[PDB]
């Protein structure tokens, strides 16, 4: 997998962000995770976490996996990095997302994320509390 440049356009909620990628605006859905809807418990905290993480980054990168790069809604499917730290993994580590939507072929970082979820769950963090 390879990191590609992109710039924040707008952080949308816990697991979707609008980015400019190859000069075009596009909404990205973070691979392998599910954050609560803004309306649900921990939804505003997940949104706020992704917003700070992405808004504070000097450098945003997108990393596509091996399979599908867009979903059925035209959203990009990627791992998103903020100054070298993976937002997908960070949300899970904090108990603000669950590992979810693991489809074969787009699951390179599954193990890493499950490992983070185990630690979040052990700590009874946020969603696990
Ligand atoms: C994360 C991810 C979501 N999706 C689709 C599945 C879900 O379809 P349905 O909308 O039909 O439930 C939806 C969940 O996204 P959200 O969690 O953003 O709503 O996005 C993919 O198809 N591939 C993916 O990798
Ligand atoms: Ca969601």
């Amino acid at each position: 997998l390879h990191k590609e440049p992109a710039t924040l356009i707008k952080a949308i909620d816990g697991d979707t962000v609008k980015l400019m990628y190859k000069g075009q605006p596009m909404t990205f859905r973070l691979l392998l995770v599910d954050t609560p809807e803004f309306n649900e418990k921990y939804g505003p905290e997940a949104s706020a976490f992704t917003k700070k993480m992405t808004e504070n980054a000097k450098k945003i990168e997108v990393e596509f996996d091996k399979g599908q790069r867009t979903d059925k809604y035209g959203r990009g499917l990627a791992y998103i990095y903020a100054d070298g730290k993976m937002t997908n993994e960070a949300l899970v580590r904090q108990g603000l997302a669950k590992v979810a939507y693991v489809y074969k072929g787009n699951n390179t970082h599954e193990q890493l994320l499950r490992k983070a979820e185990a630690q979040a769950k052990k700590e009874k963090l946020n969603i696990w509390s």
